[PDB]
């Protein structure tokens, strides 16, 4: 039962499985007529690519039947994998006047609790970005796509034949579609990496071999929680398109009260495992991995990346004008084996206060680094003056060797300490290539919000603060984004997807 037919061009490996097109009367009050979550295969030919503009072009093979809205001017709106119901259920009952306006509200893809995970959710926490993009094996990826803007303006007219629709004759419309989250990639110059000393360390010399850093994995955190469902332009030149957290800048304070408001953490427990001797996350590939024909099954998932809903603030120069935190900023966190050379320990053939003997560091084992840079076996070893320690001096303990590095997706400018802002925009690829680890990284994670901040536990962080009270955080919250001395020396390329 049709008075018309009408259909939509669609212009951009990826796998479409549902369509929802949306025509909207112009001019004021009035009825949308929808259709919604069509079978692609069914209504749609297979993507084939344009020579001018090198993309993908989704050609109709089916009309779309058209009642309510024969002989009206409308644009047309259009929503591909709408696979967690999100854009159905924020549309449904929307006025004509009201669609364009609704089409950049919001939408929730974790809940405030949601978005923090525990022990009990890895290895494959539920994600934000995860409920609308889909790894289909290593095969495709289903991901929610929406057009920027609607159609031009047309009037179905009346009594058109589905073919003619099909052909273009008449009632056919045109819509630009993109992907609603963003990727991330990172890759690796080296499984391994040499640590130098750069002073003296125990009877290590500046210049000499210090420690090796081994079983390289990563983890991202610190996208969004919610999104506009299609992007919103903001007002300023320092922040092209907004997004709902980006007027949050977190203090000390606020970050954990008010952080998961805005954004994810439940990616921090992705391939976590419960053995602290082992090294949580997902492995890094070489860049030789990618060249690979016919890679396994966890070497696959690694290649292909990580999803996060994208994440904006007001750019700036420094400190006092970027709106960037690391608080409210995402980043990739990368974990590692830290293995240092026993006699880099000060302690080493020593006797403690008490007469005892200070034990050889065993390789694994927790170390502990004093405010001196000096490495230690214990706290024991870090206070007693006999064998190299300080009085009441503070160390970070090391847990099993585990080090971690913060890489930001999309430093500006570039490299080292004047990376001060990093908007993450749906539609483009984040890739981070690590080209050296260059010295000791952290012992914990401070970027994830902690319920009860007056102590060092955190089941929602999977490196949560292992020192005692008084110790200097490695890190915090409300710094901006730049590292005065590099950890890390990487690459990050953005490109469009
Ligand atoms: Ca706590």
């Amino acid at each position: 039962a049709a008075k018309s037919y009408m259909s939509m061009t669609l212009s951009m490996k990826d796998k479409i499985e549902k369509v929802s097109i949306y025509m909207v009367p112009q001019g004021g009050p009035g009825l949308v007529e929808s259709a919604e979550d069509l079978d692609f295969g069914t209504y749609y030919e297979n993507p084939t690519i344009d020579p001018a503009t090198h993309n993908a072009i989704l050609k109709p093979k089916k009309g779309i039947k058209v009642n309510s809205a024969v002989g009206k001017t409308v644009k047309v709106y259009v929503v591909l994998n709408d696979i967690a119901g999100k854009a159905k259920a924020l549309l449904a009952n929307v006025n004509a006047a009201d669609f364009d306006a609704k089409f950049k509200e919001i939408i929730e893809l974790s809940t405030q609790a949601q978005a923090l995970g525990t022990v009990a959710d890895g290895p494959n926490p539920a994600t934000a970005a995860g409920k609308i993009a889909k790894k289909n094996g290593t095969t495709d990826e289903t991901i929610m796509m929406t057009c920027l803007q609607p159609s031009d303006a047309l009037t179905i007219e009346a009594a058109v034949s589905e073919a003619n629709a099909i052909a273009g004759i008449k009632n056919q419309a045109k819509v630009t579609v993109e992907r609603s989250v963003a990727r991330a990639m990172v890759s690796t110059k080296a499984q391994s990496y040499e640590i130098k000393a750069t002073t003296q360390i125990g009877e290590i010399a500046a210049g000499s071999v210090l420690a090796t850093i081994t079983d390289i994995r990563w983890v991202v955190a610190q996208g969004e929680r919610r999104q506009y469902l299609s992007k919103k332009r903001g007002t300023v030149p320092e922040n092209t398109w907004v997004t709902p957290g980006s007027g949050f800048v977190p203090t000390s304070s606020t970050f954990h009260t008010n952080a998961t408001e805005y954004y994810d953490y439940a990616g921090l427990w992705e391939d976590h495992n419960t053995n602290e001797a082992v090294i949580s996350g997902t492995q890094v590939p070489t860049l030789a991995d990618y060249q690979l024909q016919d890679v396994t099954g966890e070497l696959a998932n690694a290649l292909s990346g990580k999803f996060l809903l994208p994440n904006t603030h007001k750019s700036g120069a420094n400190a006092a004008s970027s709106d960037y935190k690391r608080g409210n900023t995402a980043y990739v966190l990368v974990r590692a084996k830290f293995t240092p050379k026993k006699e880099a320990f000060i302690d080493r053939g020593k006797t403690y206060s008490d007469n005892t003997a200070v034990p050889e560091y065993v390789a694994g084992e927790d170390f502990f680094v004093g405010e001196n840079g000096q490495f230690y076996v214990s706290m024991k070893s870090v206070t007693d003056p006999k064998v190299g320690g300080v009085a009441g001096m503070k160390a970070h303990k090391y847990v099993k060797g585990k080090v971690l590095y913060y890489a930001w997706l999309n430093p500006s400018t570039t490299s080292p300490d004047s990376w001060w802002n990093s908007p993450v925009v749906r539609n483009n690829i984040y890739h981070i290539h690590i080209k050296s680890i260059k010295k000791l990284g952290f012992n914990w994670n401070p970027l994830v919000p902690d319920p009860d901040p007056s102590n060092p536990e955190n089941p929602n962080n999977p490196d949560p603060n292992p020192d005692e009270p008084g110790t200097p955080v490695p890190t915090d919250p409300e710094n901006p984004l730049p590292d005065q001395d590099t950890f890390m020396s990487v690459e990050v390329t953005v490109l469009p997807w």
